[PDB]
């Protein structure tokens, strides 16, 4: 028989686990094979050769149905599995509702400081920023800058992000790890500006900040569960959406 067959396939907001079985005891495997596509496409793409039964596909489109196969050697490659076609689960990137000083667009996905005080970081609705997922923002419009201005992650929903178990950018490009600033910056961010967060895997966490086509790249150490996002702003007329 086709001696391999996929098993599970584990659907997340960031990507997909496939796990495959050897369905054939006499079979002895070296390797293993994995391809995918698009449903929409015509061509598969390796994405892992090698020994283990198991691999985590990231960075792939949310609503998008791929459809993946795997073989096995152990020399010619054996038969395929059936295929078997899989999709990133959606949970929508928005911003918590009645925070004061922030004022909403309709789908909660653009915050704009307003005239109003305010507590301190409007937060993400709940932690939806999951292992895998490029975590994107927009600066629409701006307003005068501050040090208290931040943009990021965060492991807790605590009472700016600049401080322990956060990573976060300032609007002067400043980054900061759990509270303390690295040496390297990024541009300031203008209107039109975008950050782009992805993390790779106590826990140490490699991040990748992208903005105005420049990156900084370093290690997260927090004690990978889903996260929160945030800003802060401290002047009105700053608006950022994420997507
Ligand atoms: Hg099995
Ligand atoms: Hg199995
Ligand atoms: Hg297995
Ligand atoms: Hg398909
Ligand atoms: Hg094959
Ligand atoms: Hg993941
Ligand atoms: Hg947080
Ligand atoms: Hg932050
Ligand atoms: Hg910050
Ligand atoms: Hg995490
Ligand atoms: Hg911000």
């Amino acid at each position: 028989r086709p001696p391999v067959q996929i098993e599970e396939l584990i659907e997340k907001p960031g990507g997909i686990i496939v796990r495959w079985c050897k369905v054939d005891d006499d079979f002895t495997a070296q390797d293993y094979r994995l391809q995918f596509r698009k449903c929409t496409a015509n061509h598969f793409e390796d994405v892992y050769v090698g020994s283990e039964t198991e691999f985590i596909v990231l960075h792939i489109d949310p609503n998008v149905d791929y459809q993946f196969r795997v073989c096995a050697r152990g020399q010619e490659w054996s038969p395929w599995s059936v295929p078997q076609t899989g999709h990133s689960t959606l949970v929508p990137h928005e911003w918590t509702t009645g925070f004061e000083g922030y004022s909403l667009s309709s789908r909660r996905n653009i915050a704009l400081r307003n005239d109003a005080e305010s507590s301190g970081v409007l937060y993400s609705s709940a932690p939806t920023y999951f292992c895998g997922q490029t975590l994107t923002f927009r600066v629409e419009t701006v307003g005068q800058p501050d040090r208290r201005d931040s943009i990021g992650v965060c492991a807790e929903r605590q009472n700016s992000l600049q401080r322990d178990q956060a990573v976060c950018i300032s609007t002067n490009g400043a980054v900061f790890v759990n509270g303390k600033e690295m040496t390297n910056q990024l541009p300031a961010v203008t209107s039109g500006s975008t950050v782009t967060f992805d993390i790779e895997a106590n826990a140490k966490l490699r991040v990748t900040i992208s903005s105005n086509n420049r990156e900084v790249v370093f290690d997260w150490l927090l004690e990978c569960g889903p996260l929160y996002f945030g800003c802060s702003f401290f002047y009105p007329g700053w608006k950022v959406l994420v997507f």
